[PDB]
């Protein structure tokens, strides 16, 4: 398993924009289009992301170009981010890949704010920074994704993917 099949079976794979549970215009595999409620907005977003006129529809190369893309981005926000190297420079493989899937997820800058939760990971204290991890928006929103994440936080290992 990796990083990409993770946030793979996290996401889906979608070839004409769709709203995300949010509501907001999103496309392939998690691309997030726009937050503006124009689908106009986002057909421009995504033609501009595409460098053509799309129609709103995308070939699956295309998704996976995105993807690809997006995967490279949040690694590199975490690695310049002050806040979350050092927790990722902590952490075994498999735990980083479940920091990558929350950037993806929310951005650097909503990961960056789980300070409490960060402090805990950076002090491999699993079973404490799963409890607290519990205890946001995040959770409540997306409960069945956020407890896979948290699994692979407090196990260090793929269970909660087996299977998907
Ligand atoms: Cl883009
Ligand atoms: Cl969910």
């Amino acid at each position: 398993m990796n990083i990409f099949e993770m946030l793979r079976i996290d996401h889906g794979l979608r070839l004409k924009i769709y709203k995300d549970t949010e509501g907001y215009y999103t496309i392939g595999i998690g691309h997030l289009l726009t937050k503006s409620p124009s689908l106009n907005a986002a057909k421009s977003e995504l033609d501009k992301a595409i460098g053509r006129n799309t129609n709103g529809v995308i070939t699956k190369d295309e998704a996976e170009k995105l993807f690809n893309q997006d995967v490279d981005a949040a690694v590199r926000g975490i690695l310049r981010n002050a806040k979350l190297k050092p927790v990722y420079d902590s952490l075994d493989a498999v735990r980083r890949a479940a920091l990558i899937n929350m950037v993806f997820q929310m951005g650097e800058t909503g990961v960056a704010g789980f300070t409490n939760s960060l402090r805990m990971l950076q002090q491999k204290r699993w079973d404490e920074a799963a409890v607290n991890l519990a205890k946001s928006r995040w959770y409540n929103q997306t409960p069945n994704r956020a407890k896979r994440v948290i699994t692979t936080f407090r196990t260090g290992t793929w269970d909660a993917y087996k299977n998907l």
